[PDB]
């Protein structure tokens, strides 16, 4: 029970650090790159929570984990609706739009890290291929959405 408390715990407050950020973004007035490093070091604490298992978990964990999960589907779309809003109030500031990719970045390899934590843990190999895959369809909109705002950006720049 602790074990498997602190995992989707955990896990939660990643979806929390997610909305924290996302209305950074489209309401803050820097505390900007504050909440995206919250939201990593919410991500990495994620992991920690998940390399802690060390004995077999009870028979509701892989579904309970699932649940746990599924409102990350939904952060990609949220972040990148956005970041369009404030792209060109943040191309106007001196290195506002390298400092948004390298954090976009980042972000997309800790949410990768975690769920291959998840997806790759001998305790959850029953949802093995659930994790696995929507950690690709993570991946693959977290990169469009990094890719698509440094180019737009660094041209309203
Ligand atoms: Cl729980």
């Amino acid at each position: 029970d602790d074990i498997l408390l602190a995992i989707n715990q955990s896990l939660r407050l990643v979806d929390s650090r997610a909305a924290m950020l996302v209305s950074q973004v489209r309401h803050g007035a820097g505390s900007l790159a504050d909440s995206y490093h919250e939201l990593i070091f919410s991500l990495r604490g994620a992991v920690r929570a998940v390399d802690d298992v060390w004995r077999p978990l009870p028979k509701d964990a892989p579904m309970r984990i699932v649940e746990s999960l599924r409102p990350f589907q939904k952060i990609p779309a949220s972040l990148r609706s956005a970041l369009k809003e404030r792209l060109d109030a943040i191309a106007e500031r001196p290195g506002g739009c390298q400092a948004v990719d390298d954090n976009n970045r980042q972000l997309g390899l800790d949410f990768d890290r975690l769920y291959w934590e998840i997806a790759s843990s001998s305790s959850f190999s029953a949802i093995h291929e659930t994790v696995s895959s929507q950690q690709k369809q993570f991946e693959t909109a977290m990169r469009e959405l990094t890719d698509e705002f440094s180019s737009r950006c660094l041209r309203r720049a």
